[PDB]
Order: structure tokens, then C-alpha cells, then sequence
């Protein structure tokens, strides 16, 4: 029971309101 997913992107810039 697994679903496929296509679409990669590391546009995670500015962690102002985020955290690594």
C-alpha cells in the first residue's frame, strides 16, 4: 500500500519563519 509521487524541489530558502 504505497503511492507514487513525482516532483522534487529544494526551494526551501529563508528559514525566517522556518527551522532546519
Amino acid at each position: 500500500k504505497k503511492a507514487v509521487i513525482n516532483g522534487e524541489q529544494i526551494r526551501s530558502i529563508s528559514d525566517l519563519h522556518q527551522t532546519l
